[PDB]
């Protein structure tokens, strides 16, 4: 049975509080399309009540203590994830929880802190001489006192902040004694700092703190796996250790997916090797591909598509997506895929063999920000692509990349799965037809497209190939009848 993993949220949702309440709403559904994995947003305790998650305050806190001003996440309280969890479980979907540790922000106080400025362009130079700062470094959880973990953070548990409360200035201050940590993204010299105040993973204790929380947030929820935050800010050697060691405390498989944010496949391979491949990536060069493909109007050589990727050259540890809550509307990474071409997207990262796909939750039921751009509801046009991964994108496959516009792929079934086989076609200009092999085992078939986008029927020839049919700017999925 093909894998699927759904990202269980978008960036503007509702600060309503029943999020997990959807969630577990949503388990039949889920498990009827074929999902059988979800990534839920950050569940712990944010800078306030809004945060959608990654302000990260109190990691302890997954919407049960007062503290920010409320007791629930923006998502609800640990009692109603625990609830939606136990339903996805008990239809059989895993859970993966987001891991944000780079950073913690909306610090309980200041802490007085001698520290430097450094340059933005590059963190490695110092361009000033020692200054007394205020820092927001202070977190002692009012609420929560020692429940699960007596931890206190304090100005030395991190490298960094980007602000002076005494002087209200916003600035990247480097505490005495302090250095960025490596091995981390090299843009701007050395990418460790990115926001709030950073967590200096060259500390002993805070190393040592991670990792029992990791467990513990692992244990609490009864997690299946995790994704991680903003990797490319801290240190590789550490989340290799980390992703280990909460393998080897629950005794499970944990499947890891991390976001290394970068356009640069070498940078995406540097990183997996300094891991030892023992987790996935986000496969971001490809969702620049559907990006550009989707705003070329029929221009773009289709035949890229199969390499610069990370599912190209690592099949087995690349998270394919077509869009997700950094590239959605409105946000600083906006390269949202057009609606024309989304289905098309689909069928690609769906229907092929190679690559985890990830189904987005705004592309499903749409995207509530502001913007007169929002993603509508897609999950009437996604919905078929679903079903053809789940009873019929099985065996070998034959790929079809011999145009600039209409490309595709066939899969041949496999015995183990009734009536499984597909052909796919997809086109980002004009239509037109491919003549494919599908298997000789699938000989004097008739095939029909899934989407309904073309009503007539292929038969399949005695030598195992079918002369498939695509209309302009669209995508057909042939399964037998
Ligand atoms: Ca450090
Ligand atoms: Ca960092
Ligand atoms: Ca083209
Ligand atoms: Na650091």
């Amino acid at each position: 049975l093909n894998g699927t993993l759904m990202q269980y949220f978008e960036w503007y949702m509702p600060n309503d509080g029943q999020h997990w309440k959807r969630l577990q709403n949503d388990s039949a559904y889920l498990a009827e399309h074929g999902i059988t994995a979800v990534w839920i947003p950050p569940a712990y305790k944010g800078t306030s009540q809004a945060d959608v998650g990654y302000g990260a305050y109190d990691l302890y806190d997954l919407g049960e203590f007062h503290q920010k001003g409320t007791v629930r996440t923006k998502y609800g309280t640990k009692g109603e994830l625990q609830s939606a969890i136990k339903s996805l479980h008990s239809r059989d979907i895993n859970v993966y929880g987001d891991v944000v540790i780079n950073h913690k922000g909306g610090a309980d106080a200041t802490e007085d802190v001698t520290a430097v400025e450094v340059d933005p362009a590059d963190r490695n130079r110092v361009i000033s001489g020692e200054v007394l700062i205020k820092a927001w470094t202070h977190f002692h959880f009012p609420g929560r006192g020692s429940t699960y973990s007596d931890f206190k953070w304090h100005w030395y548990h991190f490298d960094g902040t980007d602000w002076d409360e005494s002087r209200k200035l916003n600035r990247i201050y480097k505490f005495q004694g302090k250095a960025w940590d490596w091995e981390v993204s090299n843009e701007f010299g050395n990418y460790d700092y990115l926001m709030y105040a950073d967590i200096d993973y060259d500390h002993p204790d805070v190393v040592a703190e991670i990792k029992r929380w990791g467990t513990w947030y692992a244990n609490e929820l009864q997690l299946d796996g995790f994704r991680l935050d903003a990797v490319k800010h801290i240190k590789f050697s550490f989340l290799r250790d980390w992703v280990n060691h909460v393998r080897e405390k629950t005794g499970k498989e944990m499947f890891t997916v991390a976001e290394y944010w970068s356009y640069d496949l070498g940078a995406l391979e540097n990183y997996l090797n300094k891991t030892n491949f023992n987790h996935s990536v986000f496969d971001v060069p490809l969702h620049y591909q559907f990006h550009a493909a989707s705003t070329q109007g029929g221009g773009y050589d289709m035949r890229k598509l199969l390499n610069g990727t990370v599912v190209s050259k690592h099949p087995l540890k690349s998270v394919t997506f077509v869009d997700n809550h950094d590239t959605q509307p409105g946000q600083s990474l906006e390269s949202t895929v057009q609606t024309w071409f989304k289905p098309l997207a689909y069928a690609f990262i769906l229907t092929r063999e190679s690559g985890y796909p990830q189904v987005f939750y705004g592309d499903m039921y749409g995207t509530k920000g502001d913007s007169q751009r929002e993603i509508p509801a897609l999950k009437h046009k996604i919905e078929p692509i679903l079903k053809a991964r789940k009873q019929y994108a099985y065996g070998a496959q034959h790929d079809y990349f011999d145009h600039h516009d209409i490309v595709g792929w066939t899969r041949e079934g496999d015995s183990s799965v009734a009536n499984s086989g597909l052909a796919a076609l997809i086109t980002d200009g004009p239509g037109g037809a491919k003549r494919m092999y599908v298997g000789r085992q699938n000989a004097g078939e008739t095939w029909h497209d899934i989407t309904g986008n073309r009503s007539e029927p292929v038969v399949i020839n005695s030598e195992g190939w079918g002369e498939f049919h695509v209309n302009g700017g669209s995508v057909s999925i042939y399964v037998q009848r």
